[PDB]
């Protein structure tokens, strides 16, 4: 009768970093997430699940506002959320629910709305606003390192340096060494420990808790004994051409992330580019990434008891997933960019309240993570707002795929210049005219971009996007027809706000078909 | 060059608590809070300081606004704050500073801006629009309880009752015996701790903490020592009419709060009425109530030992106040309710930076809660809103009581039905016809209702507001002469929101005095 | 069935040039006006009408909100009205009628909705936010003056010279003179147009009209052959103290006025100071007031009668009022400032649909402009705002005053400069000082400033306000009722915007009494 809605956003966990369907698949689980193969056989699996953008704040809208970027308008970190858009926390507000957030949301504020001067607008983003925040990391982290000092642990008076790999002699970059935090302060720990908090106050009253978690985002460096939990010989290899100029060869954007990234943003105090990592380096760094994913499993396992011993395992809708993926080294890439599929092919596994009549199951349907908002809301009894781009996956938690649900997945990237990274003039473009959408199914991947060369992959024969075919005459009428449906998802989408309202003879009414 | 304000805004306070002023006048100081006299040294005690309003809900909209309760209309608890009023948070924003909040606000959502199933409208009250939560103590306490359950400490079923005196025979009331909460799971330690975490993740940056401690609002509990750190007989006596139905006699409203006070809103689990307590009751509680006290003095030691050790004193202006006082037997009321002098006066103590030009000074200037945050604004280089009611005290910091500063003390107090008090039906009166306004000076007190009968009290011959002169004939040129200072400040006090503008030939203007 | 609204507002009309009132009062009525006459045979005339502000902008705020000048803000022409407030035109809308404006509102936009270059700044004011307008005079009378053109009437360089007195040799000032625009082309004649233009496209369909007059405003001419209409010996004299400077001695306010109100604001092209005028002019100005007050009730018969021709009289509240009056002359002023009854007095006739139970009756009860729009919503079934100040008036046209009627009438005055009156450094005066507030019943008259000296009278024995008694000992227990009620009144207008709204355990709640 009590209905608990847990919805876990971990950050930067690559889809294929699953261990339940890379077991459905014959392929070596190579990494250790009991607490996520709980989930997966209690309730179902979606293999085929994409973020509609990246990376955390573009992403981060989407989840919260049920809204593709062409119409969120979020479209980069550093760039204002308009506030006409509904998000979950106000819409939970409407069912009566108290829209709890541990974690961040990466929100700059509408200048409309707030001084110039407001200290929001010095980071990359803050708190969204309409949500209830119980356990925040805060712009720069404070909340996570005040706890940290708070529990009696000194640190480097540059505070990330906690991230170094231990000891002095250590050489930054991918590493076999631990940090120097203990795992007991890692940031894993100080949100979970906020979500146990927090529950706990709850006393066993209905509750909605947005558990967000940082890990696995860089740094790549893990609290002990994480660091040394796998071998680098046991990791996927990483997917790339031949050097970084014949994988940069294949578009312009290639070309500038391949040129550009640093490892300095994916290891504390790393010098050199991205590209230049061996394949011994991008080895040791997936071992890290893997135990950083470890160590989420472990702390969920925390929050999991919790739920046990109170009896509101079967009283709670678990969503688990990730605002976005990583590249971790395929194309040369680090990070969340571009077009490729690691990027924004996600976990999501959600697990229904009580027996679920389709638990362990695997589903290949195309979703997207606009669909997370809506189906919250419709397992809670909240009418969908109309402005949704999304859907309610709940059809797939019973019967399945609905007759009409998508037939193709679809996501944007916008690389306008931010502070950090400023590909216009490499590129040549306006601030604009910087975008690109994606459209694919198990077939076909197709890549436009407003003023760029466009890409078309056939993924039977090349998985992993390495053969450009969009020029080639011979397919242009897969390429037309892949525009095509990109074109009409576009008029599809359009903004909904007031578009079923209408004047006439009996005045102001509704449409509701 | 660094600049940091900490607002620390206890609850239920009385001036007459203070034990600076009690030894400047040769009282005997009763109590002990060794750290509020540090800040009385270094600084300048307020000695007629008052709240604009009571309860929480009203005084701390006119703290966090600048603005009387003619104003803001937030008049009652449970009562909406309207949006428009631009509050300290935004403004603190308006000029480069986080508004980080510790404690409460007490503050009911404006309805036009959510949901009407909003869970905020299910409680008293809930933060603040526009303030950077990092202690709070939730609604129903939650954000508390779930930190003393984190900390491993079994509560009972009924989490207040935590505040039952220790022993299973224990009768509930005022009482010598401890609570069943240890010190070290106190709520005093648990903001205090809120506090500690803040300062350590602002690791120097510059920084607003509006540092909020619950005590010594009631239960009028205590943990051990501090339920025996005071013997009852060495407390303050009481004032209050030969019985309660003499008392009561004074006017409808005094008789409505002594007849349906209940001593279980004061002492957790308690029967029977709060006008029946004997003295020797009464002074058990005024000894639990000191002891409330030296404990959040004792907290406030540990919040300034860190500024100590940082070196971030001498940078810090610190504005010690009180949301509002505390009737504490007086007048045989419990609360803060009604017209009496004690409800409203309040401590403000304020120590700028650097070594203070007037030093542990007392003012007697008439000083209003309105005042504070013009003061902060002022002090951080802000301009003041042209809405605020109050002005800067910075003046009183420097050479003093500005030669036109006000003469008189205002405050106001409405009384229409909430749902735990209703008297509109006792009284007769409609919900807009439920208030009164209060004028005062050294000599002379004006209580005017909006539709019962007026108070006059002479302050020398009776400072303890015993014998009404308002139907006094020989009186009637004096109530005639604070009637009209009265109707003045009403006429002077008038929304300011847009009235400095003006149209006219050269476009739109300004005018500034 | 059909239920329409015609509202009639004429401009600077007083309550004592009603024929109706002075012939039940057995005195000569010295002007015609049978169209309006009829009103009062059918309807019913009150007596002690008063508008709560003026001049023109604020007064019709108050009467196009319902909301005191304390509430409303729009303190003076020049200054924004907030849009905040519920005017009467959305309020129509919401009960589905379409608010049809002719005339003028005088409203300067609230700045934070419309760029400060908007050309509504450079003005007096302009519509009011809300209102359909059919037939403004638009700012500079330029819909008026375009009109006048249209007709292929030439105009002079300075249009406004059409009120010049007839003839190159004429003075400007008081004249027997007419003015230099033919009837068929004068102001009046215009607002009739476009009323007969508006019910004509109507057709019969409900409406509510709101017809404004600009007549008899000022200048102080009249086309021919209305400046001959009335004699100057046949006119009330003009009530004033025995020179200008034992009128000024009265109090501040009043030698600001008399000093400085000059004969240009009222006769075109006119020099001179006001207070100088002669008997005789103060009587042939008088007989001009007469002349323009007679043609806008012939105007008025010409809406009658398409009412009448149309079968739609019987179906129509009409409701006559002016904005404010006018001093003419009385105390030695000219125009609707400070304090006395004449600037704040004004007819109020409503004539109910159907066969009127009270027709012909005249109404002593207290009545003030603020209660129209409570008036005019409850007749046409909708809710009045919990906001307004106001209580409809139509108790009063059934069974009469109700047993709870106000029992004083209110008005305020702001005096803070604007760019044409500037009287602050002369009264010393800060801007939030500059107002009065103004209390009286059939005995007694009390007129309470912000910052300058009170006044009273006794309205038996001084019925012309010219014996101060405020400071007088002997008066002090009356002076102090007054101050008291008048306090009370101020305590009883808080503004009422959210103030029934209650959260509380069964979540948001309304109270309704
Ligand atoms: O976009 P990201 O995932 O790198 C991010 C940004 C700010 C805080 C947390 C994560
Ligand atoms: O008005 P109060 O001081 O009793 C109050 C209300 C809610 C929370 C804290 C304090
Ligand atoms: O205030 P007023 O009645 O002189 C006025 C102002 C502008 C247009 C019409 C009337
Ligand atoms: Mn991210
Ligand atoms: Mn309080
Ligand atoms: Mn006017
Ligand atoms: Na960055
Ligand atoms: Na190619
Ligand atoms: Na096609
Ligand atoms: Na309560
Ligand atoms: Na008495
Ligand atoms: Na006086
Ligand atoms: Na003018
Ligand atoms: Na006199
Ligand atoms: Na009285």
């Amino acid at each position: 009768r009590k209905k608990n809605v847990l919805l876990i956003v971990v950050d930067q966990w690559r889809a294929d970093f699953v261990p339940h369907v890379l077991r459905a698949d014959g392929k070596i689980d190579f990494l250790k997430t009991p607490n996520l193969d709980r989930l997966c056989r209690e309730g179902v699996t979606f293999r085929n699940h994409v973020t509609t953008c990246v990376p955390a704040g573009p992403a981060r809208a989407s989840l919260l506002t049920g809204l593709y970027l062409m119409n969120h308008r979020a479209v980069q970190n550093t760039v204002p959320l308009d506030q006409r858009h509904l998000n979950l926390g106000k819409a939970l507000r409407g069912v009566g629910y108290d829209p709890a957030l541990i974690g961040y949301t990466t929100t700059v504020p509408d200048p409309r709305t707030t001084s110039p001067n407001d200290p929001r607008f010095r980071v990359l983003g803050d708190l969204m606003d309409g949500f209830h925040p119980v356990g925040a990391f805060e712009p720069n982290m404070e909340g996570y390192f005040g706890w940290v000092a708070q529990n009696g642990f000194d640190l480097p008076e540059h505070r990330p340096d906690i991230w170094l790999p231990e000891g002095e002699d250590a050489v930054a970059g991918a590493t076999d060494r631990p940090s120097r935090i203990p795992k007991e302060f890692s940031d894993s720990t100080f949100f979970t420990e906020r979500a146990l908090t927090y529950l706990k106050g709850r006393d066993g009253k209905p509750f909605f808790l947005h558990l967000g978690y940082y890990r696995p985002h860089p740094p790549f460096v893990a609290s002990a004994p994480y660091h040394a939990m796998y071998r680098p010989e046991d990791m996927p290899a990483p997917i790339r051409a031949a050097n970084p100029d014949i994988e940069a060869a294949q578009h312009p954007l290639m070309k500038f992330y391949v040129d550009s990234i640093r490892r300095g943003s994916f290891f504390q105090g790393a010098e050199g580019s991205g590209a230049t990592l061996d394949e011994a380096e991008l080895r040791q760094m997936r071992a890290t990434y893997c135990g950083l994913i470890t160590e989420v499993d472990d702390c969920l396992g925390r929050v999991f008891s919790y739920l046990d011993e109170t009896g509101q395992w079967d009283d709670t809708l678990i969503i688990f997933t990730s605002d976005h993926g990583e590249q971790l080294g395929d194309h040369h890439l680090l990070g969340k960019i571009g077009y490729n599929d690691p990027s924004f092919r996600i976990p999501l596994v959600i697990k229904d309240a009580g027996e679920n009549a389709r638990a362990g199951a695997i589903e290949s349907g195309f979703t997207e993570s606009i669909d997370v908002m809506p189906t919250i809301l419709d397992w809670l009894g909240g009418k969908i707002p109309h402005a949704c781009d999304g859907l309610s996956l709940l059809p797939f938690l019973s019967e399945g795929r609905p007759q009409d649900w998508r037939t193709e997945l679809h996501y944007e990237y916008d690389f306008r210049d931010v502070y950090y990274s400023e590909p216009q003039s490499f590129l040549g473009l306006g601030m604009n005219d910087c975008s690109l959408c994606v459209i694919q199914d198990e077939r076909y991947k197709y890549v436009h971009f407003a003023a760029l060369p466009p890409l078309f992959f056939d993924l039977r024969h090349d998985p992993n996007e390495f053969t450009n075919l969009a020029d080639d005459p011979a397919y242009a009428a897969l390429v037309r027809d892949y525009a095509q449906k990109a074109l009409s998802w576009r008029l599809k989408h359009a903004d909904r706000t007031l578009t079923h309202y209408r004047s006439g003879p009996e005045g102001l009414s509704e449409r509701s078909h």
